[PDB]
């Protein structure tokens, strides 16, 4: 919550079909060391799975619902216990409602208006979505605009420019398609492989 | 009319001087098999060009309007005939002028807000303007969150990359410079080879 | 003022931690031929610099602000002589206050969305930021569908894709990390040889 | 004043035959590090340079007028600001104007006569004109009789001889045709040369 961004460095992107997959691929991202988890909600009844989903918060493992692009999901997400609400939208009703009710909201801009128009809503972390279209470019000619603005480019990461992302400024990355693709001990150590890799660069 | 764009996959974005250029230039296209015919505003009397272009409907081309930042343009676009309106906008009065009319309207979306606009004002299709400038990462990318938005990235195609367009998962392609450019023979042969590649791959 | 910028070519964006580098490196930079200078609000005191800094606009030096996020800081702006009002934003209220004082404005725009919404806003000349995100091509794609709008593609730009920019048909450059780094001599001696390299090409 | 000079041992003589010239080459000189500035009546309205150009005075430039051989010069450099009056001359209506304003006076001697007139008339700082005939063992040979006499050799002073100088124990130098020669990036550049070549030895 714009501090346990700074240490972990690291949110997983979990995108499955099934309700099971997205556990045993949780738990694969957990024992990886990826510590903070996004739950998406295309996903199927992503609800039940952040719901049941809930003991491995106790281990130290903070998840949060993602792709929220109705008011219904975020409502849904608060209720479910979910510490994230992540959606590629910049809804004025969403934020407001987060605000609200005080949990963590982190919208998905790409443009500057964009970054202002969140700015003035209260925001200061944003998601760079995409970020392999923008690439490691963006952040570091918006450095000078807006010192402030810390950037989270969820998409198109992987361990070739891993260590550019940190280079160029982002304080975390979001994995979702490298670290949440192939069998639960593939995932386990692919996520224990980025982290490390972070913690190199 | 999603469905014709599956089958077609072409889309011609003829961008003419003159009348009669323009008019020679679409029978080249559709002599190459480009069936489906986008007349741009910017030609000078689009709508005479589109009203006095009705004799290619009968044998099966379906010609419709391009760019088209007002709604007396869309007016004018529907009253000639066009069975498309096409604009780099994201009008929320001309997607309502043309849900009204029952007439097909395809806006054009860059950012991912834009996008979810799109998709909350009623429209699945949309037009990927720029193409180049976002690359074909921008689909694979955005697929994820929204798998129903079918995407039609006109501008920035050649025989390169017309098959990683289709590969990435589009459902048609706009091509404006490397078809409509040339001698109408030439343009013909070109519009030949982009359908015979498409058809390839 | 849509005149001035076809013969310089060429906007500094001033960016110091303190006045008196700034004053030293608007100097250097007017000293190399850059005669059009912007001065960015992220400069501590930026309305301080522009005041005392009315002794160069005798010489043949436009000054102008930049960055300018909020109305207040418009106004700061205009009562101290600067003659651009520069932001990332599309804001409607300072467009409109610039439009009753009678003071330049040129917005920020990096989508076909806000392209359209700064045109219907009464705008033609444009700020492409970023510039190297959307690249040589995105102005090269755009010149179709509205021919009458000018490019200033402020950001990322070099020696090495310079004359790429001007040959796309970009109306002037801003140059903000290449030209205003170094010392005062350095600065200046890079100044004058983004001059040269634009008079050539 | 007797302390400055020690300091930053630079002097220049800017002898231009234009207004906006001469303000563009004082800019150049003092960009290049050469803090004190003299400027020559032989440039055309002198007077009027130095009153405009009380703008660099703030940034830690002393400017001063040069060629007083007239107290009609002396009047008019003195109501202007400047800070120096330098001249050619030994006049005697002239340091006792000096003396009663309070403001600096340097005069230029070249034979032992003159120099202790100088020295009765209470001047201990002298300009040695020209400084190339008289060359370096003048000031060597002169140490003796007189060592607490300051020398300023201006004139005859280049990159070769610069040092000679100072190892022969002048106070300070005063250049004027390498210094002030060429294009304000040259001459900025050449003003910065002779500044690190000075701290060098």
């Amino acid at each position: 919550m714009e501090e346990l961004f700074k240490k972990h460095k690291i949110v997983a992107v979990l995108r499955a079909n099934s309700v099971e997959e997205a556990k045993k691929k949780a738990l694969a991202v957990f024992l990886g060391g990826v510590h903070l988890i996004e739950i998406t909600f295309t996903v199927p009844d992503a609800d039940t799975v952040i719901k049941e989903l809930s003991f491995l918060k106790e281990m130290g493992a903070i998840i949060g619902a993602g792709t929220v692009t109705s008011v219904e999901q975020c409502r849904k997400a608060v209720e479910s216990g979910a510490e994230f609400i992540v959606s590629p939208h910049l809804d004025e009703e969403i934020s407001q409602f987060c605000k609200e009710k005080g949990v963590f909201y982190m919208p998905g801009v790409m443009t500057p208006t964009e970054l202002v128009k969140a700015m003035k809503l209260g925001h200061t972390i944003l998601k760079l979505f995409p970020g392999e279209v923008v690439g490691p470019q963006f952040v570091k000619a918006m450095k000078g605009p807006f010192p402030n603005v810390k950037f989270v480019p969820t998409g198109g990461v992987n361990l070739d420019n891993v260590c550019e992302w940190f280079k160029a400024g982002v304080l975390a990355v979001g994995v979702g398609s490298a670290l949440v693709k192939g069998t639960p001990v593939e995932v386990a150590e692919k996520a224990k492989a980025f982290v490390e890799k972070i913690r190199g660069c």
